[PDB]
Formats: structure tokens, C-alpha cells, sequence
């Protein structure tokens, strides 16, 4: 059994604006060898940075004087589980650090497109942009869609599936290098800034003059009631996040035009992963579907790049990479 | 033509805030019972008048000013110009609150062996709204749990019996006392508590539901909608019916728990009972059987007269109705 130097990520304390200074770089040792029980042994490739991690930095939460854990990709050395073996490249839930022991996950079966996709596009992320717009919104040609945080790792996906399908795409971001993006890039039919919007209603209103048929809502507060009264009769609102978490007003409006407001969890939608991967694999291929990626290297950069992430100082899906 | 004086209720002005009695007046005018030349307009006599919350936005599509009130009634064919109905037949539908109303382009009643009161409530909108939200909307299983807001009102205490009727578990709020146990004795709701007496809605319902709710029947909004959704099960559904709480202030409350439709994958939809109306020969078919057997009841609110009228509608928005609130025009 190979005996290596492991470093590793720390939470230093629970977190107030989460700040650098509350993480720290260990330097430990680790013998990789499956303990008798079914874990697999992990080299860590790939982390990626998620909003939902902020939350488990205060007391599922994150334990203080222990590696910060979350979704990664990562090549197999020693495995106790059947299911996989030395040699296979996986992604899941991984730890902080270069080598992880991971208890009883999914097998990468295509190396043909950059690793770094299984934290985003063909991960988590793109899972859930895929489950929300095609599953929970259930959108049909010609249909208007508003997308919030559209240049995030989920948004940015669910206006090009939208595209698509030959809906009318529209995106809010918060600059006008994320709005150029959005529209130059991500072939959104329309953006806007919505830091510089002073009545966030009549700004939609213009974007949409008949109404917004679908939302995918990303934001909440008062991004949402300003939806709310540019929604479409049978209107669909698919409630993925609310980030910017402010009293919701205009609920009303789910009557009157009889929305459906749903919130979903990617997890519940993890056995129609294999079709997904089925429909995006040759999109990317073929060019017709992008990703926008911001990677930082090396582990002694990952906590900027999770504080930076919490700000939005990231274009797209942030990601560390541990090691090539 | 035959020519009768007619008794007309008159919206005074555009309502802020809460609506009161003097919102409204009483007026007499001169009515020609004939249909328009060339019209297919149907001249029908009101016997009763439906109170609907709805109406209060109406106040503020939108009633005018100097005319009469309208809304859903049921009444009697004098003439018609639509062959589709007679002289005679009974009718509910859209009419005037007045004596007598010239209605242009109804639903054509078959059944008098029920209160003809009962179709402004259990058997008109109210009744299809409370059958297409839950049946519809709520997708109710056998043994789900049950939250209704407005309990005891027109479309509530339909909710919870077609809940009990399925085998769910039951709870219903109400303003008073004697609402409550209304609900409990009466309708048969598993349990029932009276809002204003909870010094915390959220721990009130975390008290009738352990293991919390899987389906809301929103009546109300407001801060009961924020104690109930930190009280739902995953995958529980709300159908969004009414927000009564809300409709008499000037800026609606916050809705501060949205989050939870997340951390419970939640479907939170709202609804039209005007969408629903091709189940309404279904529903028919199924109610009234089950209510000449005693197995679905109603309590209905009868005020006497016109004059009653403006305090029949004003009353709603306070609680004073107990049960469907109707008036009767003539006897
Ligand atoms: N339900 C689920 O299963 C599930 C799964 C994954 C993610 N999510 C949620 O989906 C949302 C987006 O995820 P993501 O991975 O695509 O994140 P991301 O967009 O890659 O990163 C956060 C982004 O949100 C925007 N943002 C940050 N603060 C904001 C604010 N106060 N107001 C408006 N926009 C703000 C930013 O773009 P701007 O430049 O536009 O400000 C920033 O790029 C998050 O709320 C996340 O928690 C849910
Ligand atoms: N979506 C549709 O197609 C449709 C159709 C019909 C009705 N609706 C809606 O469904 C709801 C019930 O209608 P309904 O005909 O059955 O009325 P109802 O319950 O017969 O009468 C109204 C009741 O609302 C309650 N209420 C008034 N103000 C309140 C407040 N501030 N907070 C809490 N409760 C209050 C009262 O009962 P308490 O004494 O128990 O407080 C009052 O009896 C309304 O919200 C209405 O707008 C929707
Ligand atoms: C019929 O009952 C209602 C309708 C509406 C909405 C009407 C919009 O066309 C709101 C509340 C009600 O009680």
C-alpha cells in the first residue's frame, strides 16, 4: 500500500461573510488502503465550488477541524466496492484534499470531453438545469422563458436547452461582461443588467410584451414578484434556487393567471441521468451546446475560490483543479 | 310588456381598504319585462344571490359606480329571445342584484329536489371550485394529511369532507368558537382550531401534524401560508384558491418562507373555478346523490331581502357568515 503526503482544506471555524481566514491548509499523511469494508480510495482531480456549500459552513453541516467535502471528480486506486475498480474515473462526493476514502458516486464512462465538465455541464449543475427546465417546467416550442443568475453553471445551461427547444430566451446577470456572454455566447435572444434595472417589472415588460411563459427561478425576493406580474396565463415556474437569500407580494398572481410553482431537488432525478448524458454528450461535440468554466490551481487556492464564488467574482461554474 | 318596479342594488363608489355598508345604496327604478329586438337576451326574476370574496376586487372587469352589483345567482325565465330556455326555467348564473335582469348570453337547473339556495353554493361555483382544487390540483391520496384554511366557509367545508370521503386526515382553521365546532361535529374534520386563539400558527400546526401536511387547501394567504410551509411534507402540494387575509389592505403582507418549496419540493398552484366548468355535469352527477343521503352536508347563511345585501357582502371579510353566505331576493 502506497503511503503519501495528503494535502487538505480545513475549516477552521464555523462562519458572517465567509472569508479565507476561516479555512486552513493541512499537511497529512495517508495510507491508501480500503479499511474490511466496502470504501473506494480516491485521488481528487477536480473540486467544484457551489453555492449550497455556504450553508453547511455554519451550525449535514461541515465539522470544524475537518476537511470541507462536496461534489468532485476523481480517478479510483483501491476499491472494496464491487462496483468499482483501480483505474476508473468517478464523480460524487469527495473530500478537500488530494486523496479521499469514500464511503458507499458515478462512474465516468466518456474521457473524450475535459474532466473538469463532471463538476458542471455533466454534473451536478447540468443535472439540474436538465430535471428543472425539460422535467419541471414542461416547456413547449415558441414558449417565452425568463432565466435568473443566467450565466451561473445552472443557468447558462437552461437558456440553451430553452434555445433549443425554439423558445424565446431572455437572461438576467449582474455584468455587462456576463450580459455580453450571455447574449454572444450562450445565444440568449436577450439580457439584461439587472444591477442597473430601477423597476425590475417594467424592465421584463419590455423584454417580454405578451408575458414570460416559463421561469427558472434562480434568485427569489423581488426578482420574483416582478415575474410574477409579467407571467403568462398557465405560466410555470420552476424553483431551482433563491441565492439572493425579502417578503414575497405578489402571490396573488398565482390565481389570476394560474401558475404553477414548483420546487425541485436534483437528487430526485439522478435515474434519468444516463438519457441526459445521452441528449448533451453530442450537443457538446457538435458545438451546439457550451461551457463556461473559471478553474483554480491547486488546493491552496481553493479557498479564494470558494469565498469568491459566494460574491460572484466567478464567470460561470467555478471549479479547483488538485492535481492533472 | 309588463312594467314592475325593481329594486336594484348600486355600488356607491370604489372601495379602500375595507368595504362597509354605506359603499352601497338601495335604488328603485322602472323595469320593461321584454327582450331586446333583434336580442337573444333572457328576462329572469332573481330568488337568490350568491356573497363571494371575489367580489371585493370587483370593487376597486370591475363594477361601476351608480350601477348595480353583479354576480352569481339563481333565478326564474320570464322571456327569452335564446331558445335554449323557456319561461319557467329555473337558471343560475351571472345576474343582476336587483328583482328583476335582463341577462345577456347560464346554467339551466334539472334538479328541485334540492334547495334551489344550494346553487349559489355546494352545486354552483363555490361547490365546482372546492371539486376541481382538491380532486384536481391537491392529486389527494388515501391517507395523506389535510390542511384547510377557512375552514367552515363556502369552499371549505366541501374541501374537508371530500378529504375525510377519501380517507385523508383532516384539520381546519376557523375565526371563532363556533366555527370550530362546526368543523369538528358537523362536518367531521379529525381536528380544528380557531386561528386568533394561536399565539404561533407554526407550532400550532406542528401540533395537529406530527409528521406534517401533505396537502394545504389555501384559502387565506398571508402569515397562515408562512406557518404552513414550514409544515408541509416532502412533495406536499398547495392549491392556491383564494387569499381572503389580503384582499382589503392597501400593501399585501410579505411571504417570507418560499424556500421550503426547495427543501420539500413543493408544487404550489393557483387556480380558476371558470377553467373547471366541464366537470361541473360530473360533479353534479356525484354531489347531489350524496347529498340527498346524508353523506356530504352544507350550512348555508340565508339574509332576508335586498336591504340585507350590503351587509351580507360586508360581512364576509369580518367572519359573520357562518357557513355560505346567500341572500334571498324574493319568497
Ligand atoms: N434545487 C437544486 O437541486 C439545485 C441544484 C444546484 C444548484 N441550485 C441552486 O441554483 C442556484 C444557482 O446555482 P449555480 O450552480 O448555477 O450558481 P452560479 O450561478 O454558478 O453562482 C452563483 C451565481 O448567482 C448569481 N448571484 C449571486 N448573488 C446574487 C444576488 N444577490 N442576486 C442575484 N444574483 C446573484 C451570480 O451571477 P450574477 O453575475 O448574475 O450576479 C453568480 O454567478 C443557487 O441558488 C443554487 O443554490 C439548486
Ligand atoms: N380560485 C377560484 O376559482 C375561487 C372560487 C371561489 C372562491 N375562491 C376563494 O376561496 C376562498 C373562500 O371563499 P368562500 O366563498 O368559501 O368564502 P367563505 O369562506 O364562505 O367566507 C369568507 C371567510 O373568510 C374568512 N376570513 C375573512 N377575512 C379573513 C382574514 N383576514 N384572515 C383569515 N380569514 C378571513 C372568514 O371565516 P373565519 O370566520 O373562519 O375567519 C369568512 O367567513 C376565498 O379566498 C375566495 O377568494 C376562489
Ligand atoms: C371566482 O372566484 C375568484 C376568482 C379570482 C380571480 C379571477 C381572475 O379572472 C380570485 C378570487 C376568487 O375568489
Amino acid at each position: 500500500a502506497e503511503e503519501v503526503s495528503n494535502k487538505q482544506v480545513i475549516l477552521k471555524n464555523y462562519v458572517g461573510y465567509p472569508k479565507e481566514s476561516d479555512m486552513e491548509i493541512k499537511n497529512v499523511t495517508i495510507k491508501l488502503k480500503v479499511p474490511g469494508s466496502n470504501d473506494v480510495v480516491v485521488k481528487n482531480l477536480y473540486l467544484s465550488c457551489d453555492p449550497y456549500m455556504r450553508s453547511r459552513m455554519r451550525k449535514e453541516s461541515f465539522a470544524p477541524g475537518s476537511p470541507i467535502t462536496g461534489y468532485g471528480v476523481a480517478k479510483v486506486l483501491e476499491s472494496g466496492d464491487p462496483k468499482f475498480q483501480k483505474g476508473d474515473l468517478v464523480w460524487g462526493m469527495t473530500g478537500w484534499e488530494e486523496y479521499s476514502i469514500i464511503t458507499p458516486l458515478f462512474k465516468i464512462h466518456d474521457k473524450d470531453v475535459p474532466l473538469s465538465y463532471y463538476t458542471g455541464i455533466l454534473g451536478m449543475p447540468g443535472m439540474t438545469a436538465y430535471a428543472g427546465f425539460h422535467e419541471v417546467c414542461s416547456p413547449k416550442k415558441g414558449e417565452t422563458v425568463f432565466v435568473s443568475a443566467a450565466s451561473g453553471a445552472v443557468g447558462q445551461l437552461v437558456g440553451q436547452f430553452a434555445k433549443m427547444l425554439g423558445c424565446y430566451v431572455v437572461g438576467s446577470a449582474g455584468s455587462k461582461e456576463k450580459v455580453d456572454l450571455l447574449k454572444s455566447k450562450f445565444g440568449f435572444d436577450e439580457a439584461f443588467n439587472y444591477k442597473e434595472e430601477q423597476d425590475l417589472s417594467a424592465a421584463l415588460k419590455r423584454y417580454f410584451p405578451d408575458g414570460i411563459d416559463i421561469y427558472f427561478e434562480n434568485v427569489g425576493g423581488k426578482m420574483l414578484d416582478a415575474v410574477l406580474v409579467n407571467m403568462k396565463l398557465y405560466g410555470r415556474i420552476a424553483v431551482c434556487g433563491m441565492i439572493s437569500q425579502e417578503g414575497v407580494h405578489n402571490l396573488f398572481c398565482l390565481i389570476t393567471k394560474r401558475i404553477r410553482m414548483e420546487g425541485f431537488l436534483v437528487f430526485d432525478y439522478y435515474h434519468l441521468y444516463p438519457k441526459y448524458l445521452e441528449m448533451v454528450i453530442p450537443q457538446i461535440k457538435a458545438g451546439k451546446v457550451v461551457y463556461v468554466e473559471d478553474v483554480a490551481h491547486g488546493l491552496e487556492s481553493a479557498p479564494t475560490a470558494l469565498v469568491g464564488l459566494f460574491s460572484g467574482r466567478n464567470i460561470g461554474k467555478q471549479v479547483v483543479m488538485v492535481s492533472r
